[PDB]
Parts: structure tokens; C-alpha cells; sequence
């Protein structure tokens, strides 16, 4: 509820701002670390008492080859709406495609960057009674694009046992290989580790909760030999709006965020004058009555916040502190302050933009950096599934010219045999003029 | 001296090459964390006691802007060889730039990917015994064309406090604009935390050893809010020879990674026949002997290891398995087998192409993943310095087009806020045309 004007602050009250609420982590690695060990020391079995006792579902099966299971039938509308999200995320994906072409800064100097794929993934989307297929397009579409050989999906299943079907068909549609049936620290250590039935991959992607997003930080410092996406804190967004924003567009954007649980972070932003603050939070108020997750949507924005600035580039400069997951930019010529915007996970300009259109269809990827780490990380690209590698390759006439400033440098640093590398590769070729 | 055949080996055996020895990093990491604390307490007092006892150094001024440090004066060829140096970095990383086109996948959904510049970067070159400007250079050139507004380059001072002048020279030339004169952990510390006088940065890039290595690990899952390039091992190359390559200079190649230090790891990988192998194994002795850091390389070597591969496929297929830091490929049409290479830092084709060149001035960089990682890192590049912010905007019509789609994948996954967002937005839109 509290509200904050830029012009009240001292420079110690901005930084409280900026930083979210602390979430020690150290406690949760003590809960975590036992199961990550487990998993790497017991596998399958691990994996399954974990699952018996955090989901209440016991399996045969842990892991399936998800080209040996039938093609589920989906209400045509869904199935459909499901395609358009598909073909607007492959193709905002596929355009991020380097060209890959050579730089000759002197002659015979031939230098390039070449993409190769991550040979072996793993995918988290959440699951138990959350039903997350968008989250299942969003790292397994790009994967696809990468050529990606192995996927492992892993989404721990509904009380029953049964693969949410959507997440399947968004699976099968995007190239994933295998399905694991297994979710918490449980199974980041299985795709960290591998086990009897789930290959071992490089890199992890996926925030998960808390517990998921603890064994990923845990599993990249561990001698797994696995990387990941980012690390994470609870959902966010940031909404600017200025005397133009309609107070129920925004007062629905504060609830679209706030509704993803208890934990999720709103921020509403006004710049400017004459916008009417109270009938936005009426506004909250009566929309929030009727959302079947309007308990958590309400627990979310009692540590919400709203702060005052005089103008949009206050506002920007706020919101660059900050560095949030999503940024929504409610404000008359949006689109003319994107060269101000310097940290943010994805950007909403404008009217008609509201979050969710991201979160499913616009073709940008959801899965974003959270908890500031917009700061330094990327949201998910076709970049996070790829390894660049260079490549050099010289002429002799390019060795005679780069040769001998090489020399001059590894003699300045001490490095004798990199000389020589050098030198007899030269004494050999002027050797053969006559 | 020891040699394996491809033929000859188990699954269990290859398994066993391809992964390097382990390290304790637990002894290692009872001496980093107490730095690191005692930094993120004590500031540069802290820092000072430290370079005073590793580094026998006594500095007040530990932080230095780049701007008020005199130009160094260096030889006349040592300055052009890194003038060159510093031209070829430059022009390899600048042809790296994204273009930013948008996506317009459906009618008024326009989208796009932008560069934002990571705004303080931390750069870790070694001191004290090395020499280390061509790090520099790595670092410093891609953070400037980035456009990094702080850069800090951690540098421990020379025994008389000076700064190591060539390092300097390059820090000017490549734009960083603080150096902070002190090394190891503390160094890692007093950027990921800031103290009075150095910056805080968001990322720190750079191998170091060890204890430098176990400090950004150590802090990547800290509460610092940093990242890190990639974690690392002992530096590495895997040298591939067929029986064109004149064995002098495949010694020459191998000694030229060895003399790195005793723990360098370096494999020969020796495709077909017609091979001379003694005169690689004598040439190695030879050459070793009359090297100033000839112990070094030949404690390297004592762990050095030969693989004999039936044809080329088969060894680059052995070299994607084992996934080296760099990759030498002296063999007949080099450049035809570049399509076949998955896992490697960097890759120097042919026979007038030493690591050397890659070391210095090719125009590549030499930051490159370590120990296996490869098969998920690449090396440090412009885009190591950006984040990139996801952008969309919708008109109205856009909207009307995309908003249902959403409205369902909203409805499937049970988050009817979601949804509604969007409904007031098309609903205002159908009162305004009526
Ligand atoms: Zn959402
Ligand atoms: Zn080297």
C-alpha cells in the first residue's frame, strides 16, 4: 500500500528500493543439499522417494522417450492458440540467428565466430496443479532452433500422475526428447548428474520455485559440469503510467502479475500529474474480489509499492535502479523513451500491451531475469543454447605480417615457447625462397 | 611419452579421457571465504592487508582513475606490436554487433531484441610473476566497444607499487576507467561488493588461479548481485596432426601451451599414418631443454597425453568428446573439417596458425572455457557485455488479432487475471468504434 515520492528520498531510502526483499538463500541450500546428494548418489530410486513425498504420486517410470508416447487431442481452439504461440515464438527466435562472417583486418588474417548448439538440455516448467505449457514453448522452442540433440523436460506431475497434456503437445511440437516426470531439487540433480533412465545434460534453464532455483546455483558450483540460465527471486513487474493510462487497463496489469502467487512483486510507477491514483486502487480493489487467485493476488500486493515521480524520466531512472522482470511503459509516445530503458528482463510500450500478451504469444520469451539480475543476465534467447567458437585460420604471407608482432608480445610477457611457435613456422617458410 | 589407440579402448576408458583430474577446491575455499568476508566488512583496509601479506606490497592508494595515471612510455616496437594487437581485437569484436531488426510475425505485433550495455564490468589480470597486456587487451576492448560506463581493471601493483606499464598501456588505449591495485580474492571481493574507493561492478570477468577462480564462485551465489564470464580450470590444448605436419612445429605447439605452467594440460591427437612420433617425442626434448621455462613445461608434460586416431573423423570426434579450451587441426584441408567441430574455445586451422597468434593478436579472444566447459561456455566476447532487453508494442488491431489467442492460453492454465487484461483492453477498443 505505501507510497513513496522521488522528491522525499534520501539517497539510502532509493537503495532500499532498489533491492527486494532478502531471500536467504544459505537457508534453503540446507534444506536442498541432502536431495541434490541423494539423486547424484541413489538415481532413480532417489528421484522416486522424493516424488512419493513431495507430490504424493508414486511412479514406475520416471523418465519416457516422448517419441514413444501418442500424440494427446486437444479442443481445436486450444490446439490452435497453441500453434500461433509457437509460430510467433519460433520466429522471433530464429531471427536472433548470427551471421557468421569472416573479419580479415589484415590480409591473410582470417578470423570468425561459428554457433554450435548446446549438445544436451534440461527444461524446467512447473507443474503438480500448475498447468505452464507457455513456459514449455518458451525454453523448448528456442532448443529446437539451436539443434539441440537431447531435451530433457522435466515437469513433476498432476496428484494422479498424469503428463498435463498441453505441456505435451507444446513438448512434442518443439522437439523434446525425453519427459521427466520429477520436479523440486529432485530432478535438477538427475539432469545435473544423470541417473539410470535420465541423461545427464550441460545446462539448465527454467527458474522453478525457490527449492529448483537453489539447486541450479548449487549444481554450477558443484563438479557436475552444468551451467545455467540465471539465477532468480519471486515474478515482477514494473508498470509506468501517466494521465493517459486507463485506471482499470492498470489496475488489471497490477492484478495479471500479482495473481502468479503470494511472493510476486508489483511496482506501479506514476509519472507525472493528473492521474488518479485513488481510482486505480478502487480499481484493484474490485477486480481482485472476483479472481479465483484473488487470495494471492491480494497477499502479493499487500508488499506492493507505488512511488511519485514528477516526470517520465524520473520515472526511467527509477525503473533502470530497480532493473525489473517486466517492464510496462503505459505512457503517451511509449515507444519514443525505449533509448532511456537500461536494465529490464522484456518491455511493454504503449496501450494495447499488456504482460500477458508476452507471457504467451507476442513471441518474446518469458523466461526473464528477476531480483535485479536484469542488472547483467539476459531473458532466454537462442543464444542460451549455444556455444560461439573462433576460428582462425592465417595464409603464410598473414603469418609473415602478424608473425613477428606476436613475437614482440609473448617476449614482453615472459612466454619464450609461444615465440617460437612462431619463429620456426617463419624460418621455415622464408627458408623456401630459394 | 604415454598413448592410447581409439580402437583399442572401453567405454569406461574413453570416459575416463575426456574428463580432467579433480581439484580440491575445498582447501581452496577455506582460505577465499574469509577474504571475501573480511573485504565485503572492511573495505580497502582489508584490501591493503592483504596485498601487503601475498603480494609484499604496502599501497594507500589502491584505487587509481585511469584518466590522472601519466602515459606510460614503452619501446616503440613493444607499442606498435600492441597497437596492432589492439586493432585486431577491436575489429573482430566490433563486426559482433546485432543488428536490432523487428519481428511483425502477425499484422501490429512488432517486436524486438536490444543491446544495453552492462554498466560496471570488473576485468581481473593477473600480476606479480606474469605479465599479462594481451588480458588486457581481451578484457578491455570488448567492454569499451559495449560501452560498459564504469570499467575496472584488477591488476596487482609491481614490488614498488608501480602499475605493470604495459598492462597500463593497454587499459588507456582500450578505455578502462579504474584500476585497483591488488589481486587474488580480495581483488574479486572488493569489485563484487565495492569498498570506500573501488566501484562495485555487476560482472567480473577473467581466470586467474585458483583462489581467484573459488572467490567468483563463491560470490556468483553470494548476495553481491554479480556474475561471473565462466568458471575454470587449468588452461589447455589439443593438437591434432596428421602426416603433413612437420613435427618440430607440432613440439613447438605443444611446449607453447605447456610452459603456461606445470598444471597446463596438453594432448596430442595423432589422425591416420605416416606419423613420425619419435620425431615429435625427440623434437619435444630438444625444444623443452633449451626453454627458459622448461621445468614448468616439463611437469606439464609429465601429464601430457598421445591418442592415435584411424582417420579424422574419428579424432575430431574423440577432440568434440573431450571439448578443449583450444583446438590446433595441422592437417590436410583444415578448413574442410570446421563443420564437424562441436566443442572447443577456440580452433586454429591449418599450419601457419599457432595458439600463439589466437594468444595475442589475431583478433580473437583468448578468455576461453577450460576443463570442459566448452561443451556449454564460449569464450569472452562483445556479447558478454550486454544484456538484451525484449521489447513489444501492439496497435489496437494487433491486439484484436492476437488478444484471443492469448485470452484461451490464459483460460488453459488457469489464470483468469491474465486473461482479463486483455478482455478490458478489447472491450474498450469495440466501445470506441461504436
Ligand atoms: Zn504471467
Ligand atoms: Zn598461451
Amino acid at each position: 500500500i505505501k507510497t513513496y515520492h522521488l522528491s522525499n528520498l534520501t539517497q539510502t531510502e532509493l537503495l532500499s528500493l532498489k533491492s527486494r526483499p532478502r531471500i536467504d538463500f544459505s537457508s534453503v541450500f540446507d534444506i536442498v543439499n541432502p536431495i541434490v546428494d541423494d539423486v547424484h548418489a541413489h538415481g532413480d530410486a532417489a528421484v522416486k522417494q522424493y516424488t512419493s513425498k513431495f507430490d504424493k504420486v508414486d511412479l514406475e517410470n520416471i523418465v519416457e522417450l516422448v517419441s514413444d508416447l501418442p500424440d494427446p487431442v486437444l479442443d481445436p481452439a486450444i490446439k490452435e492458440a497453441f500453434d500461433v504461440a509457437y509460430s510467433n515464438i519460433y520466429a522471433f527466435h530464429a531471427a536472433q540467428k548470427s551471421p557468421e562472417k569472416s573479419v580479415e583486418n589484415m590480409k591473410g588474417v582470417q578470423c570468425k565466430r561459428v554457433a554450435r548448439s548446446i549438445n544436451s538440455v534440461g527444461l524446467y516448467v512447473p507443474g503438480g496443479t500448475a498447468v505452464l505449457p507457455s513456459t514449455a514453448l518458451m525454453l523448448a522452442v528456442p532448443a529446437q532452433i539451436a539443434g539441440c540433440k537431447t531435451i530433457v523436460l522435466a515437469n513433476p506431475p498432476t496428484r494422479d500422475g498424469t503428463t498435463c497434456k498441453e505441456v505435451l503437445y507444446c513438448a512434442k511440437k518443439a522437439g523434446v526428447t525425453h519427459l521427466l516426470k520429477a520436479g523440486g531439487a529432485q530432478a535438477i540433480s538427475a539432469m545435473a548428474w544423470g541417473t539410470e533412465t535420465c541423461p545427464k545434460v550441460e545446462k539448465i534453464f527454467g527458474p522453478g520455485n525457490q527449492y529448483v532455483t537453489a539447486a541450479k546455483m548449487i549444481l554450477q558450483n558443484s563438479e557436475a559440469m552444468v551451467s545455467i540460465d540465471m539465477p532468480a527471486g519471486p515474478s515482477e513487474v514494473l508498470v509506468i503510467a501517466d494521465k493517459h493510462a486507463i485506471p482499470s487497463h492498470v489496475a488489471a496489469d497490477l492484478l495479471s502479475q500479482a495473481e502468479h502467487g503470494p511472493d510476486s512483486q508489483v511496482v506501479l510507477v506514476i509519472a507525472g500529474d493528473g492521474v488518479d491514483q485513488n481510482a486505480i486502487q478502487e480499481e484493484v480493489s474490485k477486480q481482485c474480489q472476483s479472481l479465483p487467485r484473488g487470495e494471492f493476488a491480494a497477499k502479493a500486493l499487500s508488499h506492493s509499492f507505488i512511488v511519485h515521480a514528477r516526470d517520465m524520466l524520473e520515472a526511467i531512472t527509477f525503473s533502470n535502479m530497480y532493473a525489473p522482470e517486466h517492464l510496462i511503459i503505459n505512457v503517451k509516445d511509449a515507444e519514443k523513451w525505449e533509448s532511456f530503458i537500461e536494465n529490464a528482463g522484456s518491455v511493454f510500450l504503449g496501450s494495447w500491451t499488456p504482460e500477458s500478451v508476452g507471457d504467451y504469444a507476442s513471441g518474446t520469451n518469458h523466461v526473464l531475469p528477476t531480483y535485479g539480475y536484469a542488472r547483467m543476465y539476459s531473458g532466454v534467447s537462442l543464444d542460451s543454447f549455444l556455444k560461439y567458437i573462433t576460428v582462425q585460420s592465417l595464409t603464410e604471407e598473414g603469418l609473415r605480417k602478424l608473425g613477428p608482432y606476436v613475437e614482440t608480445m609473448a617476449e614482453v610477457e615472459g612466454l619464450e615457447a609461444h615465440k617460437r611457435a612462431v619463429t620456426l613456422r617463419l624460418q621455415d617458410i622464408e627458408a623456401r625462397q630459394v
